[PDB]
C-alpha cells in the first residue's frame, strides 16, 4: 500500500545483503515496498545529488542514506526524530554515533554501521625486542618504534598525512588524544589551546626529531600507508578496519605477525579515534505516511537482529554496543569484536553545515606546518583564525 524509497549505497556484497535484508523488511510489513534509488559510488559526486533533492525539495527520497560527517549540512531538510530516541533506542548505541547524528540539540539521523582509526603493529618485532603490550601512550610509542626499526632496518610508524580529508581524521586523533578540541560544547571554536599546538608539534617531531615516520608520508593515503606496512617496511601503521583483511590474507607477507590495538594517549589526555561510517535519515517533505513507514524501515535496519546480519554477512561494524558480544559474532569474526574497545572512545567530526570548508582550512595548515612551512604555533593560531570568519564568532 505504502510505497518508500531509499538511497545506495552499495558494493556489489554489500548491496545484494541490503536486498535480502529489504525482503524480510517487506515480509514482516508487507503494506509497505521499498525502492533503491541507484547512487553514485563516489561521495563527492553523491554529496551534491542530494542538495538537489532539498534544492527542489522533492518529494523522493524518502530514506537516505548519509556519510557522518553530513548530518548538519543536510539537518534543516532532515524529520527530527529527538521524539523518537527511545523507539529506536539510541541509548543502546555506542555514544560517539549518537553524538554524529545531534545537531544543535536534534536527533537527526540515526547510526547504522561505524568505522574508526586503529593502531595496527608488528606483533612478531614487539616481542622480539621484549614488548608485552601494545603502545599507551604516544611517547612508548615513539621509544618502541625508535628502538625497533633501528635494529631491523625498517620504517617506524606510517600513516596518512597527504592534504585530503584523511588528513584531518588522523589530525584529530592526536588533537583529541592530547586533551584538544576544535569545538566546545557551545560550539565556539576553542582549537586555540596549548595542547592543539602540542598535538601538532608532535606529529612534526614524528617526521623530523625523532625520524620514526617517513618524510614520505606528507603524500601518504590509506592505501600508501598499507602498501608499506604490508610489505614489513613499518614497525606501527595508524589506518582504518579495513586494512585488516589484506595485511592478514594468505598472500599477505606479515599474515599472523599483525596485532591491533587503540591509539595512545597523549600526556594527560584521552584514548580517541575520528569515527567514520554511514547514518539514516528521512526526507522532511516525504508525505507523513511515507515517513511513519520510512522510521520502521530504519527501525529495523538498525535493529539488533538486523546489525548482527549485516555484519556478518557485509561486514560492516555494528553500532549498537550489545552485537560485539554475540557469540555468533565472535566466531564468524573475531577482529569485528576487538574494535569495541576502539569505538568506545570514537569522536566525530566537527558538527558544522560548512563542514567542507572547514576541513579546506586544517588541511592547508596542518600541511603546511608537516612541510615545514609554517610552525605549528602559526598553523594553529590561523586555524582558529579563520574557523572563527567560517563559524561566526
Amino acid at each position: 500500500a505504502v510505497k518508500i524509497t531509499m538511497t545506495s549505497g552499495g558494493v556489489g556484497k554489500e548491496l545484494e545483503v541490503l536486498k535480502k535484508q529489504l525482503e524480510m523488511f517487506h515480509q514482516q510489513y508487507p503494506d509497505i515496498e521499498v525502492e533503491i534509488i541507484p547512487m553514485p559510488d563516489s561521495s563527492t559526486e553523491r554529496h551534491d545529488l542530494y542538495v538537489t533533492y532539498f534544492a527542489a525539495g522533492e518529494t523522493d527520497p524518502d530514506v537516505l542514506m548519509l556519510d557522518v560527517i553530513w548530518p548538519a549540512e543536510f539537518a534543516p531538510f532532515l524529520e527530527d526524530l529527538t521524539a523518537d530516541k527511545d523507539y529506536f533506542e539510541l541509548g543502546e548505541f555506542l555514544p560517539g554515533t549518537v553524538m554524529s547524528v545531534t545537531v544543535n540539540g536534534r536527533i537527526v539521523a540515526v547510526p547504522w554501521f561505524t568505522d574508526a582509526g586503529l593502531l595496527y603493529y608488528r606483533k612478531d618485532l614487539l616481542e622480539k625486542y621484549g614488548y608485552d603490550h601494545a603502545p599507551r601512550t604516544w611517547d612508548e610509542l615513539v621509544e618502541m618504534a625508535k628502538k625497533i626499526s633501528q635494529a631491523e632496518g625498517i620504517h617506524g610508524f606510517v600513516w596518512q598525512g597527504a592534504r585530503y580529508e584523511g588528513l584531518v581524521c588522523d589530525f584529530l586523533e592526536y588533537l583529541w588524544s592530547f586533551g584538544g578540541d576544535v569545538l566546545d560544547e557551545s560550539g565556539k571554536v576553542v582549537i586555540d589551546s596549548p595542547e592543539a599546538v602540542a598535538a601538532l608539534q608532535f606529529m612534526v617531531d614524528l617526521i623530523y626529531k625523532h625520524k620514526v615516520t617517513p618524510e614520505g608520508v606528507t603524500t601518504y593515503m590509506e592505501e600508501d600507508a598499507r602498501r608499506i606496512f604490508q610489505n614489513g617496511e613499518a614497525v606501527f601503521m595508524r589506518n582504518w578496519p579495513y586494512a585488516w583483511s589484506l595485511v592478514n590474507s594468505d598472500e599477505s607477507p606479515i599474515k599472523g605477525k599483525v596485532g591491533v590495538a587503540p591509539l595512545p594517549m597523549g600526556p594527560g589526555g584521552r584514548r580517541a579515534a575520528t569515527l567514520g561510517g554511514w547514518v539514516l535519515g528521512i526526507n522532511k517533505f516525504s508525505s507523513p505516511e511515507e515517513k511513519e513507514a520510512a522510521k520502521k524501515l530504519i527501525k529495523f535496519l538498525t535493529s539488533y537482529d538486523q546489525q548482527l546480519y549485516k555484519a556478518i554477512n557485509a561486514g560492516q561494524n555494528p553500532t549498537r554496543k550489545a552485537v560485539y558480544k554475540d557469540p555468533k559474532l565472535k566466531e564468524a569474526a573475531p577482529f569485528m569484536v576487538e574494535l569495541l574497545g576502539v569505538f568506545i572512545n570514537a569522536l566525530p567530526r566537527p558538527r558544522v553545515a560548512n563542514y567542507t570548508e572547514v576541513s579546506d582550512v586544517i588541511q592547508r595548515y596542518v600541511h603546511a606546518a608537516l612541510t615545514r612551512q609554517t610552525t605549528s604555533e602559526d598553523a594553529i593560531k590561523n586555524i582558529a583564525k579563520e574557523l572563527k570568519f567560517l563559524l561566526g564568532q
